[PDB]
């Protein structure tokens, strides 16, 4: 087993923080897979299909900062395309490795399985170009520096990359590197830095009250601790939006709730929108995050920091790393910013209140699109919570499979899965992977007997919002010969509270089927369901 | 409810042969969905996910000649891409309708859900371009003629098309067409047809024994009955390959078995490879179909017919419709081809499994088999008359079969559907079993359970953990995916038990799921030839 390109790729992957590889085998990637199996540094995680694997890698990367997916040419990689696209949309660095037919076969234009039957082998590489920041077709002549380039760009942009690995290229000789792959820390030109620093300083110097609004780009670029220490050293009103929830301990002084535009609690609206200066850090004002773009924040009111550029009022300063922009603003703030800030029947209301008493520091909480995410936005999170939600891409089914990737990343943390009954149908077979791997998530299936969110938007009585009605508490014993799962169906707040006490220490996988009313929607959902379909009558 | 673009599209769908629409709802397609529900001609079929929906539409199109898929912008269409890709690879005309944000929203570049967050709304349209023969972004100014163009091109090529339907465009006023959309039959220039006819005749006039090899393009372009009539009116040696199985009644004189290159039965090799002229009709000699390109057929030995061009020896004749090429060859064969073709154990094995199933299949059956030890065992089934045999060996996506079966049963509620899937394959699309049960379908699902990924076990790393899977409780799945399953499940390990169960479910009064327990390292005959010349490649 002489060291080869397959080994070099695995060495560089682990350098980037991935200790696991998700995917599904196929004949074009089997020989590469042998190197994954034999490696002591990377653990193969076989998934039940490729879409789920790409969701799982995404959740993993939201826990470890990096992840990798392996599929086979054509059928595998195209099955995962929606996963990689969602990682691109939400800035999740997932590496898609595609095992491919050998280069000689490709050059001869053979009529191989997993092709369109036209002798062409680059169609799927090109279709992946819009949803990655870097891609390469690996050859014997470029392998090691193309691997390094794509991984490096992935680290810089915190977004997916793609590598086509022909089976023969994987076996070509390589050399172990002495140094791990690192992304050299960027620094703005000092005159550029001064221009931004001066404009921010002069703006902040005239602020009576300043507020801090941070979101998901802070998470992706590893700046959570910097944002927490900032508000600790400089107390002020602060918030996140739905995507970046979990950046802050929401019990801390100065936090009043998650900002969601006009749907915000009044205290949040006043704390953020009422400040005469609002620092917008790693923020993206999407339609869901702002209740249909009804946020009230003007350019002259705001300072914003993006990964490579920052803005003060009307002026953009480009080529400033977000790390340096934040550091600049922390020092400047230090220089001013002074004066500190049980029922019966289950409803959406008492469910989220019951869940509120249950969550604890260390929890990993995932919520899918639908009433799950828009109820969970109102959870007041304690310290050290990883809150994983996908409101920009918005692919239902993401959450159950992402939970499998997240638990793989963090076996000793408690994983709470909040999924609608409709969402869980799209990726149910990854429940079988959790049981196979002896994971102990707490899966809460919000069963309101259909697509309730779509009922809110349009056609509440229309049969297209109906689904097959599953027997949720029997699924683990169908997807395992020895599930060792604890299942309950609950319809009362007291039953849910009692069950939550029983599963608090997650010694087994648990599935809680939560019986909820069909037309019941959380507060934010009612607010977001007033201008959603406003475009078309 | 004035007639609008949404209604015009649905009317054109019916014209093309589709009576159902598969997919998953989303806020960007909901108002269009209201027109699907209200339509008396199109029945909405909600699916458990978009990948499965696209597989189901594919199976439906292989029964009805056309199918349609509805997804939502971004998250929906990208989940279905592998299905549309397989429909393109295997020439299945599935129409992908993508409900999209309204045009003004797109023009403003808003940060909308199901986008990449860049204000760009044409990324996914562009990514679908390689896997469709036609696509359009529908506007108020082009809607009805772009709809007709894309559907017409799909009918001519028998391949997928794509339409992005912004929500506002769908409500724009339209007019019901008086005439159905039709694919006018193309005609070769008569001098061009003559050139092919003369060359084919000169070859056939000197051929001592001529054989006929027809495959899947015959099925896609509606020429099954023509090929059956050809071999009835002109007896001669004939075969298909795996993809085209079902073109012929395989009990009829002159049929000796399915051709698969060096893995063929000796009678087939002699009948096909031993002929001095082999008419190759709608054929694609893929690696799977030829046991690793070990077929022995030379250019001067062959005449081939593709959808728009035909070849005699080394010379190609282009701009000839496959239909007219076939009509020409039928005439020439009637002139020059004057032949009379020479005409239960205990424990379950691969061999006695297929022998048991052989006695069970009947005319009218729809038989679907997935990649693995299913399709390559099913290749040896001797099909009676009027069987629809659905296999996907060129694209080769496992999981396709269970979801395609749901589409096939939807198309043909009164036909018996037999699903041959491995335990590994069924895991990728299992949630569509729930759709089968919801809709009270009665397929016969045989899960070939040998406790892992046997097909790759054979090719590489048989003891490697990546060929293992989670072990499911197959006979409990219907009761998990339904509150009241109209199902019966059995687990069988003996040939006689399988025979007894199959006899019980012959009239398919309920969904039946049969977990068939097979040995871990047991592979069918044809795979043994395909497993040696597969790791003969990239190693
Ligand atoms: C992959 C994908 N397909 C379709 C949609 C459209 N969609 C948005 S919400 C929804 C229904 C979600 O239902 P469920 O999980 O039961 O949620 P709830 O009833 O709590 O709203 C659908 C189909 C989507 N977001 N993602
Ligand atoms: C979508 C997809 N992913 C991966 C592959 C590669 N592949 C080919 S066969 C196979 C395993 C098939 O397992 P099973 O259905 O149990 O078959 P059997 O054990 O009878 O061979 C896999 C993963 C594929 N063809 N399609
Ligand atoms: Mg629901
Ligand atoms: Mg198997």
């Amino acid at each position: 087993t002489p060291y080869c390109v397959a080994d070099y790729l695995l060495d560089r992957l682990t350098d980037c923080g991935a200790d696991h590889l998700f995917g599904v085998p196929g004949d074009y990637n089997l020989q590469f897979l042998d190197h994954v199996i034999d490696s002591p540094d990377i653990c193969w995680v076989g998934c039940a299909n490729e879409l789920n694997a790409s969701y799982a890698a995404d959740g993993y990367a939201r826990c470890k900062g990096f992840a990798a997916l392996l599929t086979t040419f054509g059928v595998g990689e195209l099955s995962a395309m929606n996963g990689i696209a969602g990682s691109y949309a939400e800035h999740v660095p997932v590496l898609h490795i595609v095992g491919a037919p050998g280069t000689a076969s490709q050059q001869r234009g053979e009529l191989l399985h997993h092709t369109l039957g036209d002798g062409e082998f680059r169609h799927f590489y090109h279709m992946s170009e819009p949803i990655t920041v870097a891609q390469a077709i690996l050859t014997e002549q470029n392998a090691c520096y193309e691997i390094d380039r794509v991984l490096t760009t992935m680290l810089r942009e915190r977004r997916p990359g793609y590598l086509m690995l022909p089976a023969d290229v994987a076996k070509k000789a390589a050399t172990p590197p002495v140094n791990a792959l690192t992304l050299r820390h960027a620094h703005a030109d000092s005159a550029c830095l001064k221009a931004f620093r001066d404009a921010a300083e002069n703006r902040l110097a005239m602020s009576k009250r300043t507020a801090l609004l941070a979101d998901f780009l802070v998470l992706r670029h590893g700046l959570k601790h910097a944002l927490q220490k900032w508000v600790k050293d400089v107390p002020m009103a602060h918030a996140t939006m739905l995507m970046g929830k979990g950046i802050f301990d929401e019990r801390h002084v100065g936090f009043y709730g998650t900002y969601s535009g006009s749907a915000s609690a009044g205290a949040v609206k006043e704390a953020i929108e009422g400040a005469d200066t609002v620092l917008c850090i790693g923020t993206r004002f999407t339609d869901t995050l702002t209740a249909g773009f009804t946020h009230q924040l003007t350019p002259s009111q705001t300072i914003e920091v993006q990964p490579h550029a920052s803005r003060v009022g009307d002026v953009w300063f480009t080529g400033i790393p977000m790390l340096q922009a934040i550091e600049t603003l922390v020092e400047l703030c230090k220089q001013h910013v002074h004066d500190t800030p049980p029922d019966g029947s289950l409803t959406q209301d008492n469910f989220w209140k019951t869940l509120q008493t249950f969550i604890r520091p260390g929890d990993i909480i995932l919520a899918d699109q639908g009433t799950s995410a828009f109820g969970a936005i109102d959870l007041r999170l304690p310290a050290d919570v990883n809150f994983i939600v996908q409101p920009l891409w918005g692919s239902i089914g993401y959450t159950l499979a992402a939970a499998f990737g997240a638990q793989t990343a963090c076996p000793n943390r408690r994983v709470i899965v909040l999924t609608g009954d409709g969402a869980a149908q799209l990726t149910i077979q990854e429940l079988g992977s959790m049981l196979r791997d002896k994971q102990h998530p707490i899966i809460l299936v919000l069963n309101n007997e259909g697509y309730t969110v779509e009922r809110a938007i349009h056609g509440p009585e229309q049969r297209y919002n109906d689904i097959a009605l599953w027997n949720w508490t029997q699924i683990p014993q169908a997807l395992s010969l020895d599930p060792q799962a604890q299942c309950w169906r609950v319809s009362e707040a007291e039953q849910l509270a009692d069950v939550l006490e029983k599963v608090a220490h997650h010694e087994r996988l648990s599935l809680i089927e939560v019986m909820l009313p069909k037309a019941d929607i959380p507060p934010l959902l009612g607010a977001i369901t007033k201008a959603l379909e406003a475009r078309n009558s």
